[PDB]
């Protein structure tokens, strides 16, 4: 019809609820909206001077666990320090290797510092799993007080005359679905627009989707704006429950299922952009293709791997807009790793991982809030979320779809990195299956590391695990002028190497 009549329609048909809302209701809805932040203020006031001054000179990029986010608010809080400085001074200060430890080890308790109040964050993080142990229990309990208040609050389902007659749209950054295809979904040639080939892949990978937050949408259209290059346009079932919000929009109730009906690349004012069609079904539909989808990929790899018929060895912890990507990708992931890895090298790690009741566990919520780090890490200063992961307490491999990895090209290659780790702990424990340690912790890959640790990636450069790791991961790159530079620039490593995966084999 109309935009403004549309607008009208929906608004009187939730007059009432909006009339009927107490202030603490419209106060917890205003919340949901704009989340509280951190005063930086009060943050710098309680730091000390030492670390004041090493907050001020500090190399904030180079961390293994501060998102885009968190580096910018620090950077917002650097300046400040450093707004008292000489003019010259400032300018030095940014003209200038890996993080100290005294650096790291003061970033991992700012960190909990820092955490805007954010409900729909909150969510999202823990794809609802609001209990898992990621902040602070007394905040922990006060999201929860929040979400239950405002599940309470939406309780009118847009009903079953309005439901067919009406779209809601809601504009999205790409990278809020993954990091990665983000940066190469744009055509880097003509930024209006859209790479064809990519978006056929990511045509063919998206099929259902999953809200664990409360999504707020738009009644009308709105222009995109920087970084929005995804204009979804939805249509509600008859029971879905939602609230008007003023300026014309909807906040949906949380958990949600949405399937992809289409997905096309459209024209809007001289720019390209990608219209996604999708219809509001039960989330519990979704969870059924979700599960499915987990019981067939490890009966496939069960039977490729010499395992019991019922391993459980592959997890989909799945619970966001991204879904049946995550699912997708991990068939993907598993096959690249079975291509660049020996099947013997494969099946005795495997197995050792499964005897210690591992995980690959492949998930779009973060890996704080994945039971198989967080059961074996207490305090939230150690928990990290990255790309990657592997858990020796748990013998898991964590492998976070939605982010993008330091230095890296693609999701397999991140898995190889932590496959890496497992080989790692695996060697090391045939070595002394009584104290059963790391075999990078030896004397002999110490003193390798001592020589030969800045000569692969940046990133290798943090420690002997890491440096093992990533030495593990360009030996087996699908790229065989990656696998030459380890031999070439790092002969050691690689011939270490070598011998434990020779002396796993024959074990
Ligand atoms: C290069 C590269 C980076 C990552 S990561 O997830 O970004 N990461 C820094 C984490 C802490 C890590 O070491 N996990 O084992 C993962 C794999 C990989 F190959
Ligand atoms: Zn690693």
């Amino acid at each position: 019809l109309s935009r403004y009549e549309k607008w009208e329609k929906i608004k009187q048909h939730y007059q009432h609820w909006s009339d009927s809302l107490s202030e603490e209701g419209r106060g917890l809805l205003k919340k949901l909206q704009i989340p509280i932040e951190p005063k930086k203020d009060d943050i710098i006031h309680s730091l000390s001077q030492e670390e004041k001054e090493l907050l001020k000179r500090i190399q904030i990029d180079s961390s293994d666990f501060l998102s885009t986010e968190e580096k910018e608010f620090l950077k917002k809080l650097q300046i400040d320090i450093r707004d008292s400085l000489s003019e010259e001074e400032k300018e030095l200060l940014n003209r200038i290797n890996p993080l100290s430890e005294k650096e790291k080890e003061f970033l991992k308790k700012l960190k909990l510092d820092i955490q805007p109040y954010d409900i729909n964050q909150r969510l999202q993080d823990t794809g609802g799993l609001i209990d898992s142990p990621s902040i602070n229990l007394d905040v922990r309990k006060q999201y929860k007080r929040d979400i239950q208040n405002i599940d309470a609050l939406l309780h009118q389902s847009i009903g079953s005359t309005l439901y067919n007659k009406i779209y809601l749209y809601e504009n999205m950054n790409i990278n809020n679905l993954t990091a990665t295809l983000g940066a190469d979904l744009v055509d880097s040639t003509d930024n209006t627009k859209i790479n064809r080939g990519i978006f056929n892949e990511f045509k063919k990978n998206f099929k259902y989707s999953i809200s664990s937050n409360y999504m707020i949408v738009d009644i009308n259209e709105r222009p995109a704006l920087d970084n929005e290059r995804l204009k979804w346009r939805i249509q509600l079932s008859p029971d879905t429950r939602a609230g008007y919000l003023e300026n014309g929009k909807l906040i949906l109730q949380r958990n949600i299922g949405l399937e992809i009906k289409d997905v096309q690349i459209i024209k809007q004012s001289e720019k390209e952009y990608i219209r996604i069609d999708a219809k509001v079904v039960p989330k519990s539909k979704i969870d059924t293709k979700i599960q499915e989808a987990q019981l067939n990929i490890n009966q496939e790899w069960n039977k490729a791997l010499g395992l019991p018929k019922y391993t459980k060895l592959i997890t989909f912890n799945v619970h966001n807009r991204y879904a049946s990507n995550i699912v997708e990708s991990a068939y993907l992931i598993l096959n690249e790793w079975k291509n660049n890895i020996q099947s013997d090298l494969i099946k005795k790690v495997t197995n050792y991982l499964v005897d210690g009741n591992g995980r690959f566990v492949f998930t779009d919520i973060t890996l704080p809030n994945i039971a198989e780090q967080y059961t074996h890490q207490d305090e939230i200063y150690e928990q990290v979320h990255s790309k990657g992961l592997y858990v020796p307490e748990s013998r898991s491999i964590l492998l976070h779809g939605p982010s993008k990895g330091v230095e890296l090209r693609n999701d397999s290659e991140g898995f190889i990195h932590e496959f890496g780790h497992a080989v790692d702990d695996y060697a090391g424990y045939l070595l002394d299956k009584n104290q059963s340690d790391l075999v990078t912790n030896s004397k002999k890959f110490i003193d390798i590391f001592k020589e030969e640790g800045s000569n692969l990636t940046s990133y290798g450069r943090t420690n002997e695990a890491e440096f093992f790791a990533e030495a593990f991961r360009l030996m087996h790159s699908t790229d065989h002028a990656e696998r030459l530079k380890v031999q070439k620039n790092a002969p050691k490593t690689f011939q270490f190497i070598n011998d434990q995966i020779k002396f796993i084999i024959n074990s």
